[PDB]
């Protein structure tokens, strides 16, 4: 920060720049930060509300807030998102630049119902980014409080709190307490501003393409293989009795399923099938009971969304996996809603390489046949990785999360966030912010005790974030036209992705990245 | 190092997710009869288990549970018979110690 | 322009102005919803604009006097193009540009 009170500390930048193979998206918002917990750290636990053995937790809640811009629609307008997914086979972030400026602090007083708000010029806020990843990382959990979709909106900064190890509702001795005033933090008055730059580590391009071939069909339809398979264990029946024979054919156009193949579909961890038409579902509650969930340290944790898998089969639109999809709300929807209010995403583009989430991986033989014994087989509901598997990660959506932090561990297998996006070992740091305490008048004779009495105040201002995205051009030689993302065209009562008569911005549908096709 | 957090609890306890999950396949029973409905909530502080998560626990290859207090164990020999072992070239080879997994 | 003046393919740009929102005190526990609650305020100040106009001189050889635009001359209750007793500025008549003549 340089100049004084009457000089703005930074300009509004919200813009998109499409140049060559890069796209530089800048977005600026206006934020407001309350005073959390009356400047106190409080240990929160599930002991207060009984809950259940699976939902128990122990942790801390802090006065600090934090900035979240982990969703795409923060950085992209629906138009810009349309250019991205129509013209390109992939994109990944490169650089990041972050600014706070035009900081204002207000003090508020309450007298007999009157609420008076006045500028407090000399009070400060505290901002620090954690570069060393020393704090618990609560980003990537898909919480709210991210910058709004719509530039003209104003948002409130969420509170920062974290969870640690526990036994029941108590605290095991490995539990950690992190005091956030124990880090260096820059203090900013109304003239000061805050800025830093960041550079993403190298990650694979996201795949914005949907394959035009399937694993089983990669063959050549016109030509007949030179590899035999075992066609029949009996002689061709003449209508009398089956007679033992071994007969081998060649894989060919007639029979593709029997034909030899180099590759296997991706792994699957299966989940229940739910239909959108109510009368086709069973009458019972199978939501939690018939759920697909993993058992960790005595806790049954629902598997959501789970391993990336095709949501439904070919001809079945209405079915969806119980836990296997990302689900979004329509504008103005509460936290408890019915089916019509949610926006449900499906992955139909991974059908070629991936199993259907609601169905088996395959079938495998469970016993040794003999003359007297008959061949038996069992179904494979779950399958780990086998040599020769290929798969496709879950798509990212305009509302979906951009990145998540790969935990620090001895090992991991093909880390990518199951919700979607870019797994990062060193993600964009957490930016934390707090209103510095201002004490109310002290008693005039010394007492050691904690104040607990402060001037109520809040601070507002603008925040801007600029990410440099890298692109991968579409090389395809396909003759016929691609699928594209297309606006409505026919007349309707109001425009999609635009404010209504009341000024409420609304997103009508989710938008995935996979339209353009390429060979498998 | 021993982690101070768990995979399921990596979330933020104070804030409520923007992703819905499928909460119930019936209407909230009024004590009469279950009625088909689909209802979605938000993952939040109340219900952490239903909440969406980016990561999965490590692989496991399971093994039998033995208690150090004798009277709690079954009376039989399950050591080799009820053992967890892999079958290689007609040989049954005990899996020891096995994939790294929390003991208790 | 059928109304008049200079048709421009790149006219003087539109200058837009807005008062940046100032939020009223937030609730102190996090809610996702839109604020809708702000401090009522307005802003005032000065604006100046300077245009450089180019002229074309009158070359005419006409012998007799031109028509001109002439003020009233005879006494009247108040001056034209000037404030009245109440301070209200007033324009009595429109004034076109075409007086001087030239050959067709
Ligand atoms: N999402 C994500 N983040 C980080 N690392 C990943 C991810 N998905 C896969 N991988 C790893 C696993 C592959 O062997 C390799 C491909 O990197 P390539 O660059 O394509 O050669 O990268």
């Amino acid at each position: 920060g340089a100049d004084g009170v009457g000089n703005a500390s930074g300009n509004w930048h919200c813009d998109s720049t499409w140049l060559g193979d890069r796209v530089i998206t800048t977005s600026t918002r206006t934020w407001a930060l309350p005073t959390y917990n009356n400047h106190l750290y409080k240990q929160i636990s599930s002991e207060t509300a009984g809950s259940t053995n699976d939902n128990t937790y122990f942790g801390y809640s802090t006065p600090w807030g934090y900035f979240d811009f982990n969703r795409f629609h923060c950085h992209f307008s629906p138009r810009d998102w349309q250019r991205l997914i129509n013209n390109n086979w992939g994109f990944r972030p490169k650089k990041l630049r972050f600014k706070l400026f035009n900081i204002q602090v207000k003090e508020v007083t309450t007298n007999d119902g009157v609420t008076t708000i006045a500028n407090n010029l000399t009070s400060t806020i505290q901002v620090f980014s954690d570069s060393e990843y020393q704090l618990p990382y609560v980003l990537g959990s898909a919480h709210q409080g991210c910058l709004p979709p719509f530039p003209a909106d104003v948002f409130m900064i969420p509170q920062y709190g974290y969870l640690t190890l526990n036994n029941g509702s108590q605290s095991v001795g490995r539990s950690s307490f992190y005091c956030l005033e124990y880090f260096p933090s820059q203090m900013l008055r109304t003239g000061n501003n805050f800025e830093f730059s960041y550079s993403f580590e190298d990650v694979p391009f996201h795949s914005s393409y949907a394959h035009s071939q399937s694993l089983d069909r990669l063959m050549n339809p016109l030509i007949d293989q030179y590899l035999y398979y075992l066609a029949r264990t009996q002689s061709n029946p003449g209508g009398t009795a089956g007679n033992r024979e071994l007969q081998f054919y060649q894989g060919g156009p007639s029979t593709m399923a029997e034909q030899a193949k180099n590759w296997l579909p991706g792994p699957c961890f299966r989940q229940q099938r739910v239909s959108k038409t109510l009368d086709q579902n069973n009458n019972s509650n199978f939501a939690w009971t018939g759920a697909t969930k993993y058992h960790l340290n005595g806790r049954n944790s629902l598997v959501n969304p789970g391993v990336a898998m095709a949501t439904h089969k070919d001809d079945e639109d209405r079915f969806f996996p119980s836990s296997g999809v990302l689900i979004f709300g329509k504008t103005g929807a509460t936290n408890k809603t019915t089916l019509e209010n949610v926006l449900m995403t499906n992955e139909e583009e991974i059908r070629p390489t991936n199993p259907v989430a609601t169905e088996e991986y395959g079938i495998v033989s469970s016993n040794l046949q003999a003359a007297n014994t008959a061949a038996q087989t069992q179904v494979v509901n779950n399958q780990g990785a086998l040599p020769g598997m290929v798969w496709q990660n879950r798509d990212v959506y305009l509302q979906g999360p951009i990145w998540a932090k790969i935990p620090h561990t001895d090992g991991n297998f093909h880390p990518s966030p199951l919700m979607g996006g870019f797994g990062l070992k060193h993600p964009p740091p957490q930016i934390l912010i707090k209103n510095t305490p201002v004490p109310a008048n002290p008693p005039e004779v010394f007492t050691p005790a904690k104040f607990a009495s402060f001037i109520t105040q809040y601070s507002t201002g603008q925040v801007s974030v600029e990410i440099e995205w890298e692109l991968q051009k579409e090389n395809s030689k396909r003759w016929n036209p691609e699928i594209q993302y297309t606006s409505n065209f026919e007349k309707q009562t109001g425009v999609d992705f635009a404010v209504d008569s009341q000024g409420v911005y609304s997103e009508p549908r989710p938008i995935g990245t996979r339209y353009l096709t390429r060979n498998l």
